[PDB]
C-alpha cells in the first residue's frame, strides 16, 4: 500500500423516487474512486454546500488511507460539532474512504472490519394502512416472499381522525388523536395476533407521538402481543422516564434514529434502558462511529438495528449490511422496496431474498452511483408537512 | 394588537472585522423590522442556506406574534434536530421575532421578559499575551477602565509530523499555573482572574489541574473538559473548590441536564445562538436558578453586536446572571451595527429603546462581504500527531 491521495470531492442529490437523495463522491490521484451515503432527506442543500465549501477544501491533497485521523479532524474542523447537517457531509466522505480502502485490499467492506460474524442478516419490511384489511393484503405478499419480520402501523382512516376535538379555528398542521392512535395501534396489535397468531414477528414505531405517562401505559398493555420490538416510544430528550417502564414491563424497546449526539445514548445504553439501538449512520458520522457504536452495545448487551428508511441511498444500504454481517451483535436490517428507478440510479442494489440481506462480495461497498441516470431525476423541494404535527388543541408535538 | 403576518426574511453575512458574523432580518406587513443573530462563523454559507431555503419557506405568512409556537414548529421542522447549523439558523428567527415583539410594545426587550432584577451586569474582558509582562500591560490598561475582572491566558515531536497546530499539554499547564502564581504576587486581589483551559486536556490532568490551581483562586476556569467528558467533573467537585463554568460548546440540551441537575459547574457558558435562541435560553436559565447555576453566556468577537445587546438584555432580567464576557469592536463593526454599548467602568448596561436597540445597516453591511476563513486551529495536534479537541 502506497499513500492515497485525496484530488477531488462531489456531492449529488437524486430524487429517482419519493426522497431526496444525497451521495459524496471522493476522487484520488490514483483513480480510485469512492463512494458515500449522506442522507438528510429534509435539509439536501444544507449538506451539499457543507460538502462543497467546507469540507472539499480540507480533504483535497491528504491521505486518504488514514480514515482515523480524518474522521477526528472533520467532526472537530468546525469546533462547533455534532449535528444533522455537519455529521451527514462527514459520513459520505466516511464511507467514501472506506469504500477507498476497500478496494484498495481488493475486498468487500465486512472483510475489512474482521470479516462474517454470522451469514446473513434477517429483515422486517413495512407493511402501513389506513385499515386493518389493508395491512392483511400487504402482510400476505411479505410472508410470501419469505419475510417472517414485518413492521406494521395502521393509520387514521382517511388521513382525518375520527371525530377530533379540536378548536373554533386550529392552527394549520398535520393534526392527529394520541389517545385513538393508542387504540388503533392496540386494536392492530390484538387483530394480527388472532389472524396469524406467531406467524412472523410484529414490530411497530411509536415514532414519538406520546407524552411519557402515556408511553408508560401504552408498553404495559401492549406486553401481551409480544412485540419484536417498539420503536421511539419517547422522543429522544424523554429517555429516562424509560426506568419506569423497565420497572414493570418486558417489553421489547428500540430507540435512537434520530440521535446525532452521542450523549443521547451514552447513558441509555450504559443503563440497558433498550434493547435496540436504532441510530441511522449517517447522522452519527459514518461507518467509523458506527463500529465504535456497536462495540459499546455489545459490552452493554445491546442489539442493532440501524435505521434503514427510504430516505437513505442503496449505498448507505449496502454499508449498513456490511456492518450487519460482520457486527457480532447486529439483529435485522430494516427494508423498503426500491422502485425502477432507483436501481437504474444505483445499479446492483442488493435486495432480500427469503427474508434475508446478503452482503455485497466484490471489492468496495459493492454499489455506487451512476452520475448519468442521477442527472436525470435531480432534487426537487418537498415541504414535509408531516413535521409540522399537531395535538387538537393545537400545540406542536415532535413528530 | 392584531396578528403579525411575515412578509420577508433575509441572512447576511457580514466581515467588517475578523469574523464572518450573520445576521436574520424579519420584515412584516406591519413595517415592524425584527434582527437576529445567527453566527456560526466557521460555516456561514451553511446557515445561509438553511435560512434562505429551508426556513424561509415556512414562516412567510406565519403570525410572528407567537414565537413560542413557531420556536416549537421550527426546532422540529427537518425531523432531525439540534446541532449548530439548524439551531444558528433558528436562533437568527427567534430573535428577530422577540425584537419585533418588543418594538410593538414599545418597550426594551428586558421589559417583555418581567424587568429587570439588577441595575447592571458586570463585565469581564481578555488579557491574552505569549508572556507574564504583555499580559501585566493588558492588564493595567483594562483595571484603568474599570473592570475588576480579566480573563488572562499566557518541543518533542516526531520525525515528519502531520501538519496542524501543534501544542504540549504539560507545558500548557505549567505555564497556566506559573501565570496564575505571578498575578497574584503583582496584583493580590485587585481585580478576578478567568481562565479558559478550551477543552485542552484529558480528564486526568484536568483533575491534577484543578487541584492546583485552586490555591489561586479563580473566578471560575472554563472549559476544562470537553461536552462528552463532563462525567469526570464528578472527581473534581468531590476533592476540588474551584468555580468551574462550561458549555459554550453545547447545541444538544442533553449535553447540560445532567450536568445542571447534578451540579457539576457553576456557571453556565452556553452560545445563545447555538441553543436556538432567546426562547430556550429563558428556559435554561430557569432551569439553572432551580439548581443554584448561574449565567455567563458566551460573547466572543465571532457574534454580532445585535446578539451581544439580546444578551445584556437576559443578563439584567434573569436573576441569576453573573457576568458578561466583552471584547472591544471595531470601527467597521460600529459603522455595521450601529449604536452598539460598552461597557462603563466595568459594566454593561442593557438598551432602553424599543426592542433589541441594535439593528443591521445593511447598506454597510454589504461593504464587508464574506470572506472564506481555513480556522487552521481547529485542525489541534498533541506531538504524537494525534488530533485533540481544540
Ligand atoms: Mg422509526
Ligand atoms: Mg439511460
Ligand atoms: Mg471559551
Amino acid at each position: 500500500l502506497k499513500e492515497t491521495i485525496i484530488s477531488d470531492i462531489h456531492c449529488i442529490i437524486t430524487k429517482p423516487d419519493r426522497h431526496n437523495l444525497i451521495t459524496v463522491v471522493v476522487e484520488t490521484n490514483e483513480g480510485v474512486t469512492g463512494f458515500g451515503c449522506a442522507t438528510f432527506q429534509q435539509r439536501p442543500l444544507a449538506v451539499k454546500t457543507m460538502v462543497d465549501e467546507y469540507l472539499k477544501p480540507i480533504l483535497i491533497g491528504k491521505n486518504a488511507n488514514n480514515i482515523e485521523d480524518l474522521w477526528q479532524m472533520m467532526m472537530v474542523n468546525a469546533y462547533w460539532r455534532n449535528g444533522p447537517v455537519i455529521n451527514n457531509a462527514i459520513s459520505g466522505v466516511d464511507m467514501a474512504l472506506w469504500d477507498i480502502k476497500a478496494k484498495l485490499a481488493g475486498m468487500p467492506l465486512h472483510q475489512l472490519f474482521g470479516g462474517k460474524s454470522r451469514d446473513a442478516i434477517p429483515v422486517y419490511t413495512h407493511a402501513t394502512s389506513d385499515t386493518m384489511e389493508g395491512i392483511y393484503d400487504l402482510v400476505e405478499g411479505f410472508l410470501e416472499k419469505g419475510y417472517k419480520h414485518i413492521r406494521c402501523q395502521l393509520g387514521f382512516y382517511g388521513g382525518v381522525p375520527t371525530d377530533l376535538h379540536t378548536t373554533q379555528n386550529p392552527t394549520e398542521g398535520s393534526y392527529y388523536d394520541q389517545d385513538q392512535y393508542m387504540d388503533n395501534t392496540l386494536t392492530m396489535f390484538k387483530s394480527l395476533r388472532e389472524k396469524y397468531g406467531n406467524q412472523f414477528h410484529i414490530l411497530h414505531d411509536v415514532h414519538e407521538r406520546l407524552f411519557p405517562n402515556q408511553a408508560i401505559q401504552f408498553a404495559k398493555e401492549v406486553e401481551q402481543y409480544k412485540p419484536y420490538f417498539i420503536e421511539d416510544i419517547l422522543p429522544p430528550n424523554q429517555t429516562e422516564w424509560l426506568d419506569n417502564i423497565r420497572s414493570q414491563s418486558s417489553v421489547s424497546l428500540g430507540l435512537g434514529e434520530l440521535f446525532n449526539n452521542p450523549e443521547e445514548w451514552k447513558s441509555l445504553i450504559a443503563n440497558r434502558r433498550i434493547d435496540f439501538i436504532r441510530c441511522h449512520v449517517s447522522q452519527i458520522g459514518g461507518i467509523t462511529p458506527a463500529l465504535k457504536l456497536g462495540h459499546l452495545c455489545q459490552n452493554f448487551g445491546v442489539r442493532i438495528a440501524w435505521h434503514c428508511p427510504p430516505d437513505m441511498t442503496p449505498i448507505g444500504a449496502a454499508v449498513n449490511t456490511h456492518l450487519n454481517v460482520h457486527l457480532h451483535n447486529a439483529a435485522i436490517q430494516e427494508h423498503v422496496e426500491y422502485n425502477g428507478n432507483t436501481h437504474k440510479v444505483f445499479p446492483n442494489a442488493a435486495e432480500p431474498i427469503n427474508g434475508y440481506l446478503y452482503a455485497s462480495e466484490i471489492a468496495g461497498i459493492g454499489v455506487e452511483i451512476d452520475r448519468e441516470a442521477a442527472a436525470e431525476f435531480p432534487v426537487m423541494y418537498r415541504p414535509h408537512e408531516w413535521t409540522q404535527s399537531r395535538l387538537p388543541d393545537g400545540a406542536i408535538h415532535t413528530p
